[PDB]
């Protein structure tokens, strides 16, 4: 660049403010260009006139204001991050030359979102759903995306339907209704058309439509990927994330009373846990299989409706990630986050699943959208570690200065800056190398890609009868709520093809008349680990226990804070409420729920607060607590244990549990007499582990 | 232009295809450029090979899906909107030159949309919150906007402070929570420690902030404006939007209910009405006052945290407003409309009110937000009936094609078009000609604007002793949630100025200290037509009643249809709910919750299915109904009665009042055998005009 005085270029740094988090701490307001400010009165023309002009202090507050919103995500609007770290199992060079993969106890950062599908920005937590899983690994070779989800399925098999699927599921596009559901014609008939999806839509209308929490959910790849070895040899793998804390859900009437009651149910679980120190894991783990592997097992590796039973390919662990810091600035960080299943690394590579490959584009030209421009990798939760080089330039809201001015390929000006990278130098991506494809370029499903079926009625063998009634409800429920007719014939007929018991069941539902079998496509098989309730958690950490006490008897409350240092123990919170805020009281009857409680315990001496509705009605008016609703006492107790809670009882607080129905001999009720709390506790923290009681739920066939 | 043949120039308009409505009837699907298409299967090199890039077909949708979504509202992002006329009662000249108001029977089509205030665009219609109420008159000269509230006052009084107020009552910023409610620790800190807020805090925890529907709330301008005649004499007004449906609200654990059972309730509500035929009405109304008016009622008109009472200045009405027709598409009619209240006309004007003068500001800067761009206008909804010429040009979006080539002013090659338009020719906008300012250019404060405390305090003496408790309960509900006791004290503090009576229930509410009287500002004065309860419904149109029915006696299904002519005669819909569709049946106990019915019926000989949730508890597993969650119909009886609604009962109905301890001597329970079902409807017609019976919530103070 210098063999002439003309080419060769003075470059002179200015000392310019480089501020990444900003620290208020002493300061005074200044406008965004550095003048210090008031910001609380107009400039007006007199004190009763009119607001002037040149308020430019006025001005641009309200300018930032006016711009402060950019657009949600087409899809995962409603979701929650945090940062954590990941540790390797092992040196795995011998299948991928992965870096974050390449030592024992190699460790890399980490920042998650999770997230439902349907609802926009501000929808309720606990919507029944698909949830986003999707985690960036920040290596040593560029950011590595796993854009994944709690369901192993997905419901189409082309990323050119993924708009149709969206548009189906999504709000009526005259009205706007309804608001994160699949509840509505559009949706079933879409799954009813497009028979792909019931596989997905199975597993929607189990419990993993509606887990816990974010902690008590797994996390899959869907899709086939490629491990690729250094020396160019492939593995095609999928990757599941195995909660360390168990899988658990919610039941569906639950669901809806957490949404109306706490519609931050799952953001708040996980920002609570990590601020008190409860991290969540989880742990990689990738079925690790060949290139001959790709229709040997009775379907196609390429196929993303199909999952690969943990029987036939177990699941290889990886490695471990853990959770461990709540992002300081939501919009900033979480909000802003881009994350792209093209976000690939060197020793990763992809397959010819049609779903996959449209992802690689979709996921880049969205980020336009969300961003305003081309910069959105510049964003600080999206930048690498290590800084970039590259030959791109300019841009909206370009926040670098490059300093090479021959800024294109090839040169003889720059020394050879930035050096191209590849397979056998400087670590660059490459495709696997024995990839191949051969054929006319066709807009033609594979017939590998024909049974839609089979796997479906293997999920259904896959559930418990308790959770084999949930699906048959949710189904119901939605199909109730579909308006058409003929698209609840439709999904009938399609659910005949998958198991005969689950379509009749749901026609009983739905008053329609019932089919007949249709064997083709049934089977007897069934896998593990994919359904969410008859299973204990593995953690009962960051759960939650309801110790309801009353300020009319103080001893209650006493009662509860000696209970506190043995939940505390186990990482479980104990929160004692009673009518209003005391010495020793931490929530009260008008704030709580049963949702807010994974147990309940009552305490000795507080029968009086657990009166039935009927008793409630006779005396109302005058003498009725202002400070809670009706019954809310005995609501709390009757609503945890229709939903499967563990409920205890200290003292007099059985004649609580009489006044609800429950005898003290049903599993996950304890009771005991004020002198034996300690064993009480450690009863309860059974229960937390066994989750739910599913004796408790309603069976049919 | 054309004294020389340079300056001549030649127009040839190209025959553009200018569809507004599209019409898909008989078509072949084609690209954005008009090749026809197919759109279900991606180009790949080979059926199991990898996708193209030259698949055109494949990117052009995805990136038109990946760009679907735009910037939400900062404010106001949930709502809904609808089409409909206004009507003039009089020529209204003699005080204003606008021109809708120019005739008797003279008519304006409209445009409105209904809004809650803090939550994101899926956050559910039934949180607490202040609602928007704005509405375009797309007049002869201009389109007017009227961009209102259903609360007379407005918690600030200077427009610099919005982005304040608006950053305390939206989520925290580090982990956005939580959603759509005022209830966290920021927002009271700011009604709190700006005083101001105390006028609308009160409005907002009263029902008003809870309302039933759209329909049943009114609109207030809140801001004096100014009438203007012809002349220039001006008046001073205040609007409200009186609706001819009545007032009626929810109570706090049934908007709860409502968000979790149905998120789109208040939207939904209204489409429905619309599409029955049940067109909402609302009369325009203005307190016309004087210019000389401005300080005379010992307060300031320019001040919006303070309404001038109807019984100093009555409303005058001025013209009647009906919304008659849902949107079609609505991201493209209701998402992307944009009120502004400097959306004026010739004969209305702005007061020095510094809450108004700087909105005038605010909303046309924040069109940019949302719509990309500065075309905005351009949008069908926001486009004025007339064709518009200015000299306004370019812009991303330009959709239309401007011939006039000398676009400047003063010009002498246009012919004088377009005119210049002012008072005295082409009905031109004019500011007030008397308004006048005088002083030193201040960012102070009036003194005029000091008593914050007063009008909270007519505010509380305004509603029944009912609607007072219910203040109590919210102030301490949101209180409670609040995390900081430090800001609980404050907002006491704060209480105890208006009203001693309130701040001590709320600090019993709270277990502070009861603070002392503190009597400056309290006052015995009161206002009507304030409060949400106590005042009965103008019209029961487009209300729900529930007939809780079973498809295991039959006979209860013919019974509520047998009923269904009356309801129907009163615009009123019957829902007859069974466990399963079925011959005559509407709904199922499983969609079905209290929230869903304005009065409740208990059909005859159907007693068994409202089982108490103790008696289900007995029987558990086997042979209890998987049709619906246990006691679910029991459930819907003893909420309806809770919150107030109308209650009867046919026959063996009054067994299930019974076991739900209402007795059939309380107000709003109605009873019959099966003969009187004709008079049992009357009496339900009676209650739903009624709406909620206070007699039923617990008093205190
Ligand atoms: C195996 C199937 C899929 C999985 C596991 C998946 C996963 C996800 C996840 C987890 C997110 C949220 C990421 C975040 O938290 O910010 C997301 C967003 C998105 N997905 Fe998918 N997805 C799948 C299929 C598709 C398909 C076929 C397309 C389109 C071709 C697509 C397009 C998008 C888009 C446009 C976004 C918005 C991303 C953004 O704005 O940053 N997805 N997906
Ligand atoms: C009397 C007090 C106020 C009332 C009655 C009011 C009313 C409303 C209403 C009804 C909407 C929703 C319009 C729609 O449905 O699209 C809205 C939006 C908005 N308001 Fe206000 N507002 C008030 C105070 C303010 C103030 C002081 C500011 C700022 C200076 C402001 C800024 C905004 C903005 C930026 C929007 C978003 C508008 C859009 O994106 O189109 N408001 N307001
Ligand atoms: C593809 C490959 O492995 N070979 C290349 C090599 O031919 C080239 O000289 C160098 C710089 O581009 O990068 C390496
Ligand atoms: C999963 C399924 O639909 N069918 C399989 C069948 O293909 C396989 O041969 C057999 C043994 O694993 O298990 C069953
Ligand atoms: C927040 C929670 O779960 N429990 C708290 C406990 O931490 C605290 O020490 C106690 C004070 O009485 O109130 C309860
Ligand atoms: C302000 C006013 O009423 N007067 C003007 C007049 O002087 C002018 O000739 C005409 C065109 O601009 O518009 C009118
Ligand atoms: C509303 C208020 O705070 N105080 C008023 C007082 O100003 C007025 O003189 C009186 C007669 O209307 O009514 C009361
Ligand atoms: C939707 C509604 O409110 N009521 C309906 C009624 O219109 C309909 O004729 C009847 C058919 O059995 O079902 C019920
Ligand atoms: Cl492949
Ligand atoms: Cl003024």
């Amino acid at each position: 660049e210098q063999d002439n005085a003309g080419d060769t270029i003075e470059v002179t740094e200015q000392p310019i403010d480089n501020t990444l988090y900003v620290n208020d701490t002493g300061s005074y307001m200044t406008t965004d260009f550095g003048t210090p400010i008031s910001d609380q009165t107009s400039l007006k023309a007199g004190p009763r006139g009119p607001t002037l002009l040149e308020d430019f202090i006025f001005r641009q507050k309200l300018q930032r204001f006016d711009h402060e919103r950019v657009p949600e995500r087409v899809v995962h609007a409603r979701g929650a991050g945090a940062y954590g770290t990941f540790k390797s199992y092992a040196d795995w060079s011998n299948v991928t030359a992965a870096d974050f993969l390449s030592a024992n106890d190699k460790e890399t950062p980490m920042f998650c979102r999770f997230s439902t599908v349907v609802g926009f920005r501000g929808s309720v937590d606990t919507a029944r759903d698909v949830h986003g899983h999707a985690c960036r690994f920040y290596t040593d070779e560029g950011n590595y995306d796993i854009v994944g989800i709690n369901f192993a399925p997905f419901f189409i098999q082309d990323a050119i339907q993924f708009p149709d699927l969206v548009h189906a599921i999504k709000p009526m596009p005259n009205n706007e209704i309804p608001q994160a559901a699949t509840a509505h014609t559009s949706a079933w008939d879409f799954f009813s058309q497009q028979s792909t999806a019931l596989h997905s839509a199975l597993w929607l209308m189990s419990g993993n439509g509606i887990p816990r929490s974010f902690r008590h959910m797994n996390g899959y790849g869907v899709h086939s990927f490629r491990f690729v070895a250094a020396n160019g040899t492939s593995k095609v793998v999928r990757y599941r994330w195995k909660s360390q804390q168990g899988v658990a859900s919610l039941v569906w009437d639950e669901a809806q009373a957490a949404a109306g009651k706490n519609s931050d149910y799952h953001r708040q679980d996980l920002y609570n846990a990590i601020a008190n120190g409860h991290y969540p894991k989880y742990e990689l783990q990738a079925q690790i299989m060949d290139e001959a592997d790709m229709l040997r097992f009775g379907f196609d590796l390429l196929d993303p409706t199909k999952l690969v039973p943990e029987e036939v390919v177990p699941y290889t662990p990886l490695g471990m990630m853990e959770l461990n810091a709540n992002p300081t600035n939501y919009f900033a960080e979480v909000e802003q986050a881009g994350f792209q299943p093209g976000h690939v690394v060197p020793g990763i590579d992809f397959t010819d699943d049609p779903l996959l490959q449209g992802r690689l584009f979709s996921y880049l030209d969205t980020q336009l959208t969300r961003h305003g421009g081309p910069n959105f990798e510049q964003i600080p939760v999206n930048r690498p570690r290590k800084p970039v080089h590259n030959n791109n330039r300019d841009g909206f809201g370009q926040q670098q200065i490059p300093t090479n001015n021959w800024a294109y390929t090839p040169n003889s000006m720059s020394n050879g800056y930035p050096m191209q990278a590849n397979q056998t130098q400087g670590h660059g991506f490459f495709t696997a190398p024995y990839r191949y494809a051969s054929g006319h370029l066709v807009r033609q499903t594979s017939p590998t890609f024909n049974d839609h079926w089979s796997q479906p009625a293997m999920f259904w063998n896959s559930l418990i009868p308790a959770e084999q009634q949930m699906v048959v409800n949710a189904i119901v429920f939605e199909n109730s709520k579909v308006n058409s007719p003929h698209v609840r014939k439709n999904v009938v007929n399609q659910l005949n093809m998958v198991n005969n018991n689950l379509a009749v069941r749901v026609a009983r539902g739905l008053g329609l008349d019932e089919p007949s079998p249709n064997p083709t496509y049934y089977t007897s098989n069934k896998t593990s680990n994919v359904g969410t309730f008859g299973k204990p958690l593995l953690s009962i950490e960051g759960l939650q226990v309801g110790f309801l006490a009353s300020n009319s008897h103080p001893e209650s409350i006493k009662q509860g804070q000696a209970m506190a240092a043995q939940f505390s123990a186990a990482g479980v919170d104990l929160n004692i409420v009673t009518e209003a805020y005391a010495d020793g009281v931490n929530t009260t009857y008008a704030l709580s729920d049963a949702i807010d409680f994974d147990a309940l315990i009552i305490a000795d001496g507080v029968q009086s607060l657990f009166a039935s509705p009927a008793l409630a009605n006779q005396m109302n008016s005058t003498a009725t607590s202002t400070l809670y609703p009706p019954a809310r006492p005995f609501q709390i107790l009757v609503d945890s244990f229709r939903y499967g809670k563990p409920v205890a009882a200290v003292g007099s607080g059985s004649v609580a549990l009489k006044n609800a129905g429950i005898d003290s001999s049903r599993s996950g009720v304890y009771t005991g007499s004020s002198e034996t709390t300690e064993k009480i506790a450690k009863e309860v923290l059974e229960g937390l582990y066994t989750f739910r009681f599913v004796d408790r739920f309603a069976l049919d066939e």
